């Protein structure tokens, strides 16, 4: 019992925990609203799964990590600066992108390790996150349709377009369109790898293409919510098969560029922002099996300009199937006050259910 | 007087062989409903238009008729299994988006003719039109616009450009940007192909390049509805002089690939949507006009990605010229869901004229 | 006494003017409408000043000059035979984005000066402005958000891609995008060039490179508002230090590329679309930060179609800082209704805010 108790204290949101931190400093609130939006990367509103993502971050690189705490701490308090909203910033929703920014603008320079002027605009795009997200909001609000990671995708794209390969300050790495034809050996494939795509490409989400680091940010899902940790692990899983159905190069599945998207997209269609349900859980694989599809896509299409698809299939797959109307009520699209941990959202659609009918 | 009869029995939306379908066999519902969607690719709601358009693909190419019959069934059945609605499925508004990706899925795949595997994107992508459609109504409807042949765009893209010239499953033709500045001869001229343009260009919504299949959708387009001839023929022909007064090469001229986006902008923009008026046959000729010079535009934007325009300046040119707003009610933009073929249209909008006077 | 009479005739929009011009000829109306949006590209809605703005453009290049004059009296009388608005054409809401179109596309034409067959795509493109405009309304005024550029991006976007660099016709000149990387010698800086910077920046709104020029909008400028000439000189302060920031070559900070967009952010958000507040001047800084890094963006993203970052970045951040939802009051998004000159609408806030405290 006492396990029971403490697991609920541990799981979902921890909103006891979050109604105790409304009274202590504003210094420590920062600091759970920065690890809350380090969480949300994976629609977890967590902040004990916070730190076991900075714990990952930090195994995989501290640069990184130093980079994206930097930026999800200055998107804080850019949000708060801005006057955006409490049980917003308090839930993390103005960190996700922050600290996604730091991280990926860590993890494209080419600078080098320890390149402290890429803080300069890790400051800035971290401070202009909140800005262009509430613009987004502003737009996706009149369908009630979430942000998603659009600032993230639209900063970093300006970041990397704009800086690019070839200038002296901010070196970004170089990524070139297809050109040759590859040939793939089928024979050649690993299967070890091949699977180990799945924590890769859950842990690829942050930046991190380190097995370990994936197992870390299933452990802190797990902690979350089993249905998050199961969707995510699904998503990774038809990411892996659509990079196989679609001629991918297997170096590219083995690193998790191909399902990053993908459990995203799975995440957030299945019971994130749709009421679970059998007809939700198969959207939510359709969705993914599309977004893993959009990615090579994406992937294709911004190799030209320099820039790599950073979670714009994410963003373009789950709003597509978010905004799909049907004429069934079994897939339910829940209204964005309602929204939370995939377990509540099941529990208020029962209680919807229940009572309509009485 | 029977042939009167007989003619108002075959002309428009057959109304009469609607109803009488609405009561026989499933199967025979999802032909008539394939055979619309099928004649619908140029705002057709005629299933004698369809089985005349499905003659002429096949005339065409046999392997590309396979293909669109394939893609038009499964988006079908992707709207029913998905609940879209009835008379939506039932008029064909859900399957010349499918129709259309299986035709130019065959048309600018590289392996070659009979390449079965084609088909299971077929089968994706066919079954993605109606998601897609869907999510772009929750848009379009917000300003009582309709999709056109957006998911088409979309979808035909993201398999264009995720698949690529490159990859070994399922290549695509190389499109590459213009390099070199080429030289028109106008004296090497041809005015025989220079005219045969109007029904290559009529036919190349289709995907088709043949004369001959250009005067078989002529021929159903007649049948259908005098006033979308006129339109259609007038849309070519406004493509193939502003190809000409755009230093076009005469080839793509010849080969009809400056006339589908024009004649389907006019088939919209004049009488579709617009009431028909001198007004608004003057906006067709322009929106046309516009269609194909924004035509150009996409095909040299796009040409750097490897993909074609493939109806993108259709949807942007109409939709600009049906979102215009007008302080003359002369131009008038009809409600969608009093949208049928334009004499019908234009019947109704004497009834609405009438009825206003007194 | 008689000074300060004549300087409030000629200072703000003239609504004495204005009214008086409600009365005589059509022609000398329609000569009015055309300097009043010749002189709205900097968000003034003032004859004398468009005359001024037409004396400096003479003074660059007669030929440039020509084809502005031609758009914009085009773009008018397309507005009319539109029947758009009465208001709206007379304020020159309808001939900025012709003069725009004219002078770029004088700007980037490589035929040469005096190259007569420009002015048809220039008859055009400037009826094509109103469309557009009115188009982009329609989807805009949902929002309470001003249509900006757009017109002219678009369509000066669809020019020069759909001609390019290698039509017989209607040549453009190549933009290329970076290849090689360019090492910047901090000690070639010029300081006298890279003050110049500002006149160079703020002219070249319209086109100009030249200092004298930017130097006759600046007195424009600063007939009508002083407050506009402020917050435009400070937007081309921060355009030239972002270009500093981003290692941008000093060639292109020198001849204002880094300028023209943040200016016109800076007056656009800064007192202009927002009621002026030092909360409202931050952000108007703030968002011409943004639009000098946005339009290194994408101009780096364009330049791979051959195309430059016209205006485009000034639209994208303009409208990014004007959808934001903030919780403090001091930063007041003026209903478009209610949107003049900077100071007549700082003065309608302080009614506003004197009557809410009554």
């Amino acid at each position: 019992a006492n396990l029971i108790k403490w697991v609920s204290f541990i799981s979902g949101d921890m909103a006891a925990f979050g109604e105790w931190m409304k009274g202590q400093f504003i210094l420590l609130q920062i600091m759970d609203w920065v690890l809350r939006g380090a969480a949300q990367v994976m629609f977890v509103n967590n902040p004990l799964s916070g730190l076991i993502i900075f714990a990952g971050l930090i195994l995989q690189n501290r640069w990184w990590a130093l980079n994206g705490f930097v930026g999800t701490v200055f998107a804080t308090i850019s949000a708060l600066i801005l006057c955006q909203n409490r049980g917003a910033i308090a839930a993390g929703l103005y960190g996700y992108n922050g600290i996604l920014v730091g991280l990926l603008m860590a993890v494209f320079s080419n600078a080098g390790d320890w390149y402290w002027w890429l803080l300069l605009p890790n400051i800035f795009m971290s401070m202009a996150c909140p800005i262009v997200s509430s613009a987004l909001a502003s737009i996706n609000s009149r369908w009630d349709l979430p942000v998603f990671t659009l600032p993230f995708n639209i900063l970093v794209c300006l970041h990397m377009v704009a800086t690019g390969h070839y200038n002296q300050y901010f070196p970004q790495i170089l990524i070139q369109p297809t050109t040759s034809m590859s040939n793939l050996t089928w024979s050649e494939l690993d299967y070890a790898q091949l699977f180990r795509s799945i924590p890769v490409g859950i842990g690829q989400v942050y930046g991190c293409d380190n097995a370990w680091t994936g197992g870390i940010f299933m452990i802190a899902l797990f902690i979350s919510s089993p249905i998050t940790f199961a969707h995510a692990t699904i998503g990774s899983a038809v990411g892996m098969v659509s990079g196989l159905a679609l001629a991918a190069p297997f170096k590219n599945i083995y690193m998790g560029l191909w399902g990053y998207n993908c459990v995203l997209a799975c995440i957030a269609i299945g019971g994130m922002f749709y009421a679970l349900t059998w007809q939700t859980h198969l959207l939510a694989v359709a969705c993914a099996f599309f977004c893993a599809y959009l990615g090579s896509a994406i992937g294709n299409v911004m190799s030209n300009f320099g820039l790599p698809a950073c979670t714009w299939p994410f963003c373009l797959s789950a709003l597509t199937f978010l905004l799909i109307t049907t004429e069934t009520k079994f897939i339910h699209k829940l209204p964005l006050a309602k929204v939370a941990y995939p377990e509540q959202n099941l529990r208020y659609y029962w209680k919807m259910k229940k009572e309509e009918k009485t």
